[PDB]
């Protein structure tokens, strides 16, 4: 609400996530997540996916979180999308599901009738394919490993959770969510890869209100990765796991 | 042009204003100015008239600088609005018309008549003044004292140096001023009150590019006062002076 508010509030943001170090001064990780525009926890996510090993997904995830409606759900085909939908949907959750849709476009050809039959925006697509060429580029620039975490998705898991650990959640007994910041009630949309298997603990992309407080890209986490990742951040009861 | 790269130029300002440490840590100073919801330059010029005896004036001079079109140049009376105008203008710059424009208003008995003999906009010197009771409402509340510099307005051109040294400007012996931080080539515009007695030295309140890279809104230095207030940013020759 006020420019040095905000800016206290994101140099807070760089420490917890390992940019800035004790004094105050730009870390290895710091310095590399500086050289790509995108939003701290998700340039956070990005490098360490590199020694997570799985920087070849995470490239695509972070494309696909920078684009707007992938799915698109017409009122009179509710059920088909949804079930056309459903096809793509991940255990783990909506990180991996989007990096499923996008792998699946990619095997299918980038076929405009295939994002039609499949309800899916293939200009959103085309997008996230554009500003994965240019991640992938300052990747390569400064010698940043891209490699393939194969059937091994919980290294994706694991990334996502070192840059998101902030928007943790953990299932109420009664209703909901709560989150860890601040105990504030949320709830898993509908359209989740998870709304019919709501895990223990999850971590989310961002707080969308509309119906209720909804949670916006959610993926399941172990809460004990909150610790390796954030060890200064979490008591194993700050916040309480 | 990316989150990180402004985040990392913002603090890296910090640091320079005083308001960050050696460790990165918020001094009393830094403390104090983000109690203000101005931007960071605004809010160091405010707190350090607190320590140069001047806050009476700096209040005013900060609302001013908050508002849009003080002042109104009909076509038709271009020269006696100019005439009214230069009424106000002070010796010392800009900053200190604007305060002495305010005083006069308020000497005047906030007449609305008054604001239009003298092609002054009524709205935003009411506008000023909301602002004005806004920022001593925060003086107060945080025991930061507010006291006048009378006719000792050097104290007044001190703190907008100690604020605003990174705008600092050096006339050129050919064509008008380059900037210290980077050596760019700027002008003082025709409707400054320094226009017709352009000094050594100079800060500016912002860059516009309209016809020319003019300086907007800017006050007679001392080069001194540079290394006074910020003396691990200038050499006596980073930059030179
Ligand atoms: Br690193
Ligand atoms: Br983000
Ligand atoms: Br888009
Ligand atoms: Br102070
Ligand atoms: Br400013
Ligand atoms: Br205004």
């Amino acid at each position: 609400g006020s420019p040095m508010e905000t800016l206290i509030t994101a140099m807070e943001q760089l420490y917890t996530l390992g940019a800035l170090d004790d004094e105050g001064l730009l870390t290895r990780l710091g310095r590399r997540m500086a050289e790509f525009p995108l939003e701290p926890m998700l340039c956070k996510m990005l490098i360490m996916s590199v020694h997570l090993g799985c920087s070849e997904e995470m490239l695509t995830i972070v494309s696909m979180l920078s684009v707007q409606n992938v799915f698109y759900r017409p009122k009179d085909k509710q059920a088909l999308a949804d079930q056309k939908k459903a096809k793509f949907h991940q255990t783990e959750g909506d990180h991996l599901t989007l990096l499923a849709v996008y792998n699946s476009w990619k095997n299918n050809k980038f076929s405009n009738p295939w994002c039609y039959e499949n309800f899916i925006q293939a200009r959103s697509l085309r997008r996230a394919q554009d500003i994965r060429k240019q991640m992938l580029g300052i990747m390569d620039r400064h010698k940043l490993d891209v490699v393939s975490c194969g059937k091994s998705t919980v290294r994706v898991q694991k990334a996502i959770c070192s840059g998101f650990f902030r928007n943790a959640a953990k299932k109420d007994p009664q209703e909901g969510y709560r989150t860890l910041i601040d105990q504030q009630v949320v709830y898993i949309h509908p359209s989740s890869a998870l709304f019919n298997r709501q895990p223990e603990w999850v971590v989310y992309h961002e707080l969308v209100l509309t119906t209720k407080e909804y949670m916006r890209e959610v993926t399941t986490i172990d809460p004990r990765w909150l610790v390796e990742f954030a060890p200064a951040f979490f008591k194993v009861l700050d916040h309480g796991l």
